[PDB]
């Protein structure tokens, strides 16, 4: 199907959305939409061998970003990893959510 980090994930936390203001200090005040889509979109959680994370970031209605935070630690513990990473404008443009 096309689940946007559903089930195990919340709607833009005060933490994940803060990331949209750190590495996305433009994508967070650029869409300048008249709604609440200027921040994180949501973050799902799922182990793996360090704890995978899916940070789908929100950039408004026309802009959208995305990330996958992963604390790589499969027994060897060799730094983290982020198989996810995206800007906005219309790349993560995906209307997901229950």
């Amino acid at each position: 199907m096309i689940p946007g980090g559903l089930s195990e994930a919340k709607p833009a936390t005060p933490e994940i959305q803060e990331i949209v203001d750190k590495v996305k200090p433009q994508l967070e005040e650029k869409t300048n939409e008249t709604y609440g889509k200027l921040e994180a979109v949501q973050y799902k959680t799922q182990v793996v061998a360090g704890t995978n994370y899916y940070i789908k970031v929100r950039a408004g209605d026309n802009k959208y970003l995305h990330l996958k935070v992963f604390k790589s630690l499969p027994g060897q513990n060799e730094d983290l990893v982020l198989t996810g990473y995206q800007v906005d404008k219309n790349k993560d443009d995906e209307l997901t959510g229950f």
